[PDB]
């Protein structure tokens, strides 16, 4: 009754968009999201689309992630803010 070989030993490694996420609770690399597509939720990583916090955005039309508000900073231009 020999035990199967380990899957990995090295530190927590990430993968680029396209990789699949397990139900163990794995998270894609920085700037990646396992967009759910299947019925159970066996989607794959995908580069986020929403603007990050601090990045310049359109004050006329918010385009940041959930929890970010484009605060005018300058003269007719602002960036995302928590």
């Amino acid at each position: 009754s020999a035990v199967l070989w380990n899957q990995q030993y090295d530190k927590t490694v990430c993968n680029q968009e396209g990789e699949f996420c397990s139900k163990s609770g794995v998270d894609c690399c920085a700037g990646l999201s396992c967009r759910k597509y299947n019925l159970m939720g066996y989607g794959v990583c995908a580069a986020q689309t929403c603007s990050e916090e601090g990045t310049f955005c359109s004050l006329s039309d918010s385009d940041c992630c959930s929890g970010l508000k484009c605060k005018r900073r300058g003269h007719g231009y602002g960036e995302c803010s928590k």
